[PDB]
């Protein structure tokens, strides 16, 4: 059994976190980093269950919120502290880093802990059990009013509500306190522990020679390959911290005793020769390089080439507060990875809550908070022209903002609905010379998919949801793919006129006067991986690779040219008298012109 | 407007915080330079990567004063309000603070002015960038008419030669063919006296560098 589960302590500055945890471990100043430790609990009930909770005492001050979600974890518990002393406002003060322990781990328990009980205003509870309860917050399961610099009957049910709050974790009945490992991999975590004494203080890093050279000496029995698997796992529960992503060049040295990376890490957000490209490279993951933070904070004056409602396009994105990372992830994703060609650098001008890449005055982007009146929320609105090149770009955003909000916030889209994150999108039947543009939620237009156009109470007027939202439409690709129904001659699903080969739902079909084979997406899934396919195919055009004809939204299918003779496989396989010496040049010369098309690219195309 | 003093308090109001003559009274706030309120604009420099680096790519030029007088920047924004344009119609990107304005038509077709501090040196500096192009060409000539009328028509005490003169006007020109860096900068009054040929030499006379590509106001470019 594993007996081992991370603590978080969270909180604001100022706000006794370092002292608690003083009192809590018995254990008789800013925080710089996140400032790890461990301490053993040693229960003495007949469960005599040795738990080792390993704390993460989370540094309150701003500078350093960019590295914070790195280390925010599902399987942790975590605690809350928020300085009663200013009472009825440190409550609704610490309300976003609640929020971002809801999105980045959104089934872990919350401890609410009030320091300063010496110092006056208990009646903070109020708000705490009506406001901080139930409304989009992370299951909030006990509030305690505790002193610190001193042990007494609070902090003793504080210590014992932690213990046992903690046993019963049980994400989805599972119980993540006393689950089961193999052997070698706490073998591996005592011989790290070891190995943490037998180190040079200067540069703690272990090498992956050294740990090959550290597990054969020891009678451990984990293969090469079992490796990976039991150095991400000893990842997970916070012994040692490593990054296998090949991408960077650290994946030959394995970091034990975390908290030494941690603080030298945030050592240059308060002001070994040969790792230095290794150290700009990591510190890039960390999101620390230009430093997306200090960036002054205060918008540019921009007057924008394109005013009239009718010549540019916004997207908002509605949410109760910006994640703590939020901003410098999306810097660093945007940057220059979304151009309107498929080349030229853009100017770019950025600020803390924005970039605003500029080709042209009608190849413009610009991402960026913008506050409203009446509404507490945060949004993102989005402003970009309503041109070809325009279009190119508004789907580039919202698709890198949605993989960011999947990939690493993902307790902003769990539906329970208000969702937490509504994507708004700014139509204005006013003739674009008139202004307050009427805002619609995003997926009641995809649920109006079934038209063409948006229409109001007064039906004279209309609209193309392409000039509203051309990333649902199939418009903000490069070259129109309609599809024009009426040349389209499909037949539903008849288990007839079907591919032959069931590959996946292609049947076959006459469009344009050709017989040709139609993919039918059409199924649970969304439009995204729709638009990804569509994408990398509507750009590539060389003869050997397969080319698209159409696309088509309703219902939702694209259209690709028919090859006559069917899959290699099927030839091969029955047909082998049909290819002559000639024949197989051929076809090994079509399939290398391919790949070398693709190579040229910078694509790979894997399995062949 | 007699007894002045209510019309110089009543305008200075609005920097701390008769419905007849709203439209006049806007007129003569811009005619004293408060209206966008040229003041309060945040003083703080936005991170700004331009397109093109390489130095053979943009051409630049400084302007030397021990400082930026009083009223300079708000009168030089207000001038350069789109009163510049590459071509002879569109409107350009603009990303103005206290001390620049940028305007940016293309990658190709952009213009910012803007102070410039240099190391060991207490003076402060007008660096202008702009790309070595011909419609980089047409905004420098521009740009650098208005700037020399404004001195001439507002602030005379910085031109009266005596000579240092307070305004020296620097072209800065790499002769390190581009790649390398470190623009060598050359005084305009020289290169002026520098017409006799068309091109700018250096010891090693195997080099050379046409002045149009460096400052093409002076050379009818
Ligand atoms: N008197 C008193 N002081 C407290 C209490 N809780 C915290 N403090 C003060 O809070 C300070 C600790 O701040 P700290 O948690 O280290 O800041 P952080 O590292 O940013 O989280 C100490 O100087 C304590 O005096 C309390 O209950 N009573």
């Amino acid at each position: 059994p594993y007996n081992r589960m991370k603590l978080m302590i969270v909180g604001n500055t100022g706000s006794g976190k370092t002292t608690l945890l003083q009192q809590l471990m018995k254990t008789k100043s800013a925080t710089v980093g996140i400032d790890v430790k461990d301490w053993p609990i040693q229960i003495r009930d007949k469960r005599k269950r040795d738990l080792v909770l390993n704390v993460w005492d989370f540094a309150g001050r701003e500078e350093f919120y960019s590295t914070h979600p790195h280390f925010m974890t599902q399987r942790a518990l975590y605690l809350a502290v928020y300085d009663l002393s200013k009472g009825q406002a440190e409550v609704d003060a610490m309300k976003p880093w609640l929020f971002n322990i809801k999105a980045r781990a959104s089934s872990s328990p919350v401890i609410l802990v009030g320091t300063h009980l010496d110092v006056s205003k208990a009646c903070m509870s109020k708000i705490t059990k009506e406001l901080l309860n139930k409304r989009g917050f992370p299951a909030i399961r006990d509030y305690h009013f505790v002193n610190a610099t001193e042990e007494s009957d609070a902090l003793a049910k504080l210590r014992k509500t932690i213990i046992n709050e903690s046993l019963n974790f049980k994400i989805r009945d599972q119980l993540v306190v006393g689950q089961l490992i193999p052997d070698c991999y706490v073998e591996l975590e005592k011989i790290i522990l070891s190995e943490r004494k037998n180190v040079p203080i200067e540069f703690p890093v272990i090498d992956r020679k050294r740990l090959l050279q550290l597990v054969r000496e020891n009678q451990l029995q984990l293969d090469e390959n079992e490796l990976p698997h039991a150095v991400h796992f000893l990842n997970e529960s916070g012994v040692l911290l490593h990054f296998q992503d090949p991408a960077l060049q650290l994946s030959d040295l394995y970091f034990v005793e975390p908290k030494w990376l941690c603080k030298i890490m945030a050592q240059i957000l308060t002001v070994p020769k040969n790792y230095m490209t290794q150290y700009f490279k990591l510190l890039e993951k960390f999101q620390i390089a230009l430093v997306p933070s200090s960036l002054s904070d205060h918008r540019p004056v921009i007057e924008l080439p394109h005013c009239e409602n009718s010549e540019i396009i916004i997207r908002l994105y509605e949410m109760p507060y910006f994640p703590m990372g939020f901003w410098s992830r999306l810097i660093n994703r945007l940057l220059e990875i979304s151009p309107y060609m498929l080349a030229l650098r853009p100017n770019r001008m950025y600020w803390r809550q924005g970039i605003y890449l500029n080709w042209s005055p009608e190849a413009y982007c610009l991402v960026g908070s913008e506050v409203l009146d009446n509404h507490p929320e945060s949004f993102l609105k989005i402003t970009v022209p309503s041109c070809r090149k325009g279009c190119i770009l508004l789907g580039q955003v919202v698709d890198h903002i949605d993989s960011l909000m999947e990939e690493w916030f993902p307790g902003l889209l769990e539906i329970d609905g208000e969702t937490l994150l509504k994507k708004w999108a700014l139509y204005s039947f006013n003739d674009g010379e008139e202004h307050q543009k009427i805002l619609l939620d995003d997926l009641m237009k995809k649920a109006e998919e079934g038209d063409l156009l948006v229409n109001p109470d007064q039906p004279r007027l209309t609209i193309p949801i392409s000039q509203i939202a051309p990333d649902l439409i199939l418009a903000d690709l490069p070259r129109n793919i309609m599809l024009n129904n009426d040349e389209l001659e499909f037949e539903q699903a008849p288990e007839f006129l079907l591919g032959d080969g069931s590959f996946g739902s292609v049947y076959r079909a006459a469009y344009e006067g050709e017989e040709v084979a139609v993919k039918i997406f059409n199924k649970h899934t969304s439009l995204r991986l729709l638009r990804q396919e569509l994408v990398v195919l509507c750009h590539l055009h060389h003869p050997s690779l397969i080319s698209l004809l159409a696309a088509g939204i309703r219902p939702r299918m694209l259209v690709m040219e028919l090859a006559s003779k069917g899959s290699l496989d099927r030839l091969l396989q029955q047909d082998k008298a049909s290819l002559t010496r000639t024949l197989q040049h051929r076809i090994a010369l079509h399939v290398a012109d391919g790949l070398r098309y693709l190579h040229s690219a910078m694509i790979i195309y894997r399995d062949l």
